[PDB]
């Protein structure tokens, strides 16, 4: 049985830190959530001051990557009300990751209430300047003090919080360049690339360095012999184009196992479907199709989606030592700006919406 | 700007543990620890076995910036302790470090620090038949940042475990394997050929499935031709008469999906040195194995790795098809020979350049 928010233990900090007057992910708030699991089940969850973890040096979290995480944002409106964006989807994803790594199950609504309580305690850390937010990082790790590759009998679930600045200076989207080299493979069918596991990230650090060495800003992850476009950096990928059949559409790759099911990705699909102005589809996208569409002037916008900046335009792709210009900005970018605006209105509470979870 | 064994700081334990045996749950009294940051490597230290203190944003825990090694030290009858081909583990550890953008170090300095550590804990090294000391070096990223990036801080540590005999009784005991193409350990373009923690966590659930289906370990298949890549966390070997009528030992080649085992390389080296049969690195498919079994051409199938040296296989469940592998009905002659020769080398019965004295 899960830990219960009703059993939450609180210890306030005696070392409150001054708030920022901000690189992503290096500044943390005063408190954290911690819950321990062992052979007698889950202990009581606690909100405690931000502090170090103490781990046995054989901890399976460090030897065999028994580790998963989530990432979601909370936003503060004019009324100083803080709200989480579709957090139930992050909890669903987190539980699926836990099962994949044989880590203990928990109740999604109990964890979400514990997170709400934590954010409520640190509510003053949530910035309210334009484009700013609080990044919420839940983690679940195995913690067996054994070198056996096995299901752990101990685990730790914790949550830390970061205030974050605006991703774009002045809120105005700026496009990125991408390296598209089939040598680099993020994930495989039947693998674990569709789960938010730590193991999926470490190996990309060197690849991103190669991208920079080749004059590109992010990696376009290609898959298969037909060079399917799967993801971009740590974001999902979308293409807005007139398709080979003459119909204007928004396409993103389907959830076939090599795609992480992004919350923003799902939200873009939901939003575009609701408008009912153009075709919205989940279909494989190949470099062959993109090359043709570009030569025929059919591509309007290409962009990544994710919690980091909601949506980010792409203007260049380096493929087979050839630079492809992507005319996203020439096309407004109308759709990107529309999605950005609707998300901003929902996230900051300008428009009421069931997607927002009040703290 | 590597750490140097000459700078080692020794802190002896004031609370030694009583000596003993399940693998990997019992640890010796001391550990090696070295930290890295913007100023480079700090001084290495041998200190009492103790917990790690990690910032909650440590990149080791979020983005799996972590790698490890595994090697054995063996105590001969005159109480001399020796490591088996440790230079190869150091080589592999450095390749792992580079792949995860973790700091380089001098392989001989680490090896000397490890030697010094084992020396301190020498009385933990057992000397009964088939026993050894398992050495577990680890290198982890340790940047207090949620940015997916090259860390500016890292930790290198080494812990030690006394280990009992893998085959209690002394005689090899074979295992059953589940071979289901649904399961994928590694892919070409991935990192399965590096000893990185990320390659291990996802296998836990798969191993549970093997147990549920009545098998002991997983036979990792790859590709449309159902290539046999590895078994459990060991390399795989087949000793058979191939389709061209030639007696041969085959193991899959290092083409990206195979971890380059130290035992694996040693078996190839040993068999090539004997010069009695063909020794090759070539992919092995289930189609070939099926045909070879029907034709009575398979002699032995086994895994190789530090845990057992070599382990016979007697059964493979290939989806719903239960296949007897006649390893034990064939001696298993090759397995016994490898085990004998390795034992002679590892326990100092026969002096050899492969052994590093402590
Ligand atoms: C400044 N960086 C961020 O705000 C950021 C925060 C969290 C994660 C983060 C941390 C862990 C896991 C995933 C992450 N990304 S996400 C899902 O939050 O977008 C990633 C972040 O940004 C990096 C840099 C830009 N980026 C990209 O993927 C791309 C930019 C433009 C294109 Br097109 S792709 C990732
Ligand atoms: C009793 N277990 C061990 O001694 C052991 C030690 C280290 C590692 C260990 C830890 C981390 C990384 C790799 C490991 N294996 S290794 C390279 O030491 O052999 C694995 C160990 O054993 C498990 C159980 C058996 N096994 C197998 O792979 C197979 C048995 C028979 C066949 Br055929 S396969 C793995
Ligand atoms: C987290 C993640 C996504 C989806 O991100 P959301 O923030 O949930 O939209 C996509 N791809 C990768 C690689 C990720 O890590
Ligand atoms: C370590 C390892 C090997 C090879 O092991 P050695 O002990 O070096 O012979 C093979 N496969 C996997 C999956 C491993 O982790
Ligand atoms: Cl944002
Ligand atoms: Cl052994």
């Amino acid at each position: 049985s899960s830990f219960k928010a009703a059993d939450l233990q609180l210890e306030m900090t005696q070392k409150p830190h001054k708030k920022p007057g901000l690189v992503f992910g290096k500044t943390f708030t005063d408190h954290m959530l911690m819950v321990e699991w062992n052979d007698k089940g889950w202990g009581q969850p606690r909100i405690q001051p931000f502090q170090n973890l103490t781990l046995h040096p054989a901890s399976s979290s460090l030897h065999y990557s028994l580790q998963l995480f989530e990432g979601m944002k909370a936003f503060k409106g004019k009324d100083q009300q803080v709200r989480l964006f579709r957090p139930w989807l992050n909890m669903d994803r987190m539980l699926r990751s836990a099962m994949r790594l044989c880590l203990p199950s928990f109740d999604k609504l109990e964890l979400l209430e514990c997170i709400r309580r934590l954010i409520e305690v640190d509510k003053d850390w949530v910035p309210d300047a334009a484009g700013t937010s609080l990044y919420v990082r839940p983690v679940l790790i195995g913690n067996e003090p054994s070198l056996g590759v096995s299901q752990p009998t101990r685990a730790l679930l914790f949550v830390i919080l970061c205030p974050v600045g605006a991703y774009f200076p002045g809120g105005s989207v700026t496009p990125v360049s991408l390296l598209a080299d089939p040598a680099f493979i993020r994930a495989w069918v039947g693998g674990v690339g569709n789960y938010k596991l730590g193991g999926n990230y470490g190996p990309t650090v060197l690849v991103q360095q190669e991208a920079l060495k080749r004059g590109c800003e992010q990696v376009l992850w290609l898959y298969g012999p037909d060079h399917q476009l799967t993801e971009v950096g740590t974001m999902n990928i979308f293409v807005y184009w007139t398709h080979e059949d003459g119909v204007l559409e928004l396409v993103t790759p389907p959830l076939n196992g090599v795609i992480l099911p992004g919350v923003v990705r799902q939200s873009l699909l939901d939003m575009a479907q609701t408008w009912g102005e153009f075709r919205v589809v989940e279909r494989t996208i190949t470099m062959k199709q993109l090359l043709r569409a570009l030569e025929e002037g059919r591509v309007r916008e290409v962009f990544g989606s994710g919690t980091a900046c909601q949506v980010c335009p792409v203007h260049r792709i380096l493929y087979k030592d050839r630079n492809l210009h992507i005319p996203t900005m020439e096309n407004g970018p109308e759709l990107i700006l529309r999605f950005q605006k609707e998300l901003k209105e929902i996230q900051y509470g300008i428009r009421a919406h069931e997607w927002m979870f009040p703290v």
